[PDB]
């Protein structure tokens, strides 16, 4: 049950004036696509604080990737869900390498030790299995957000993203035709998507939803990965290929714009992005992924 919102004074929405004319702000299945200028964060904060919403954030920091945790967590403290209850779940093979970051009130961090796989591909792929400790999240949070660690927050990421199931537009493909999307194209893989199908190319680095929908997604992607393994096939882009297949067949109830997953080194700061909220930290793939 949801109580009434309080009286609030804010600018009237104008029906014959769009917030954004340059971009698509709603998908064909009537899910909002979240860009700056489409939301009044004061209305949304009130809605979600009246539900006493708790947001869980999962992040994996395996082997050398523990080096990314200090910046990831300190910038999350400045920009992620501030004002709301937040539970960070840091999955790592080195609990003593987790930095001691100072947290604001109402925010907590749990360290979950897990095994380290040798291949960076398996480390990345096995997050779906790892996420899918399930009774724990149902008791502790309302929503789960699942992100890469080699990242930093630079601007607001808040309750405008929350919904039963979201994906994020990959910053390399948001202007691309679907034939150019790097979906898995071999019919032998569970992740296969034909050239004439696909709405968007979603990023594996940022998805989330309610706990129920995230466990559905991560269980289905892990099951599909295990089928591929038994068939001796590994999808072209690993968990991201499976996430794409799942979100094609189970449409997300919001889509985040690429404000929410950007790489300023590779892609700069285009005019269509009013804010760069969550961005890649430069790294050397070969060095950081191997001993
Ligand atoms: O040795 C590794 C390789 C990957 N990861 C995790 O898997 C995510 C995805 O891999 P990565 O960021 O390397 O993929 P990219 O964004 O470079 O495609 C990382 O953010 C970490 O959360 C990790 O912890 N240790
Ligand atoms: O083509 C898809 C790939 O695009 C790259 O930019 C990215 O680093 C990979 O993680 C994968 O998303
Ligand atoms: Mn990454």
């Amino acid at each position: 049950f949801m109580v009434s919102l309080p009286r609030m004074v804010y600018p009237q929405p104008k029906v014959l004036t769009p917030c954004r004319k340059d971009v698509l702000v709603v998908t064909p299945w009537l899910a909002p696509i979240v860009w700056e200028g489409t939301f009044n964060i004061d209305i949304l904060n009130e809605q979600f604080r009246l539900q006493n919403t708790t947001i869980g954030l999962t992040v994996f920091a395996i082997k050398k990737y523990v080096a990314f945790l200090k910046l990831f967590l300190e910038t999350a403290e400045k920009h992620f869900m501030v004002g709301h209850r937040v539970h960070y779940y840091v999955f790592t093979d080195q609990p003593a390498a987790v930095p001691r970051v100072t947290l604001g009130t109402g925010r907590q961090l749990s360290v979950l030790e897990v095994r380290a796989y040798k291949r960076w591909q398996d480390v990345s792929m096995r997050r779906m299995e790892m996420i899918s400790c399930e009774r724990r999240f149902l008791s502790e949070v309302d929503y789960l957000v699942c992100v890469d660690v080699d990242m930093e927050f630079r601007d607001h990421v808040g309750v405008e993203i929350l919904t039963p199931l979201f994906g994020t537009l990959h910053p390399g493909f948001y202007g691309s035709s679907r034939e150019a999307f790097t979906y898995e194209r071999r019919p032998q893989s569970q992740a296969y998507i034909p050239k004439d199908e696909g709405d968007f190319y979603y990023m594996g680095a940022f998805f989330g939803g309610s706990v129920q929908e995230v466990q559905r997604l991560t269980r289905a992607c892990h099951q599909a990965m295990m089928v591929d393994q038994a068939n001796g096939i590994e999808a072209v882009w690993h968990d991201e290929s499976h996430l794409n297949k799942y979100l094609l067949r189970h449409k997300p109830t919001k889509v985040l714009s690429p404000e929410y997953l950007w790489d300023q080194q590779l892609l700069g700061w285009p005019a269509v992005l009013r804010k760069l909220r969550f961005t890649a930290v430069p790294k050397n793939h070969q060095a950081v992924r191997n001993p």
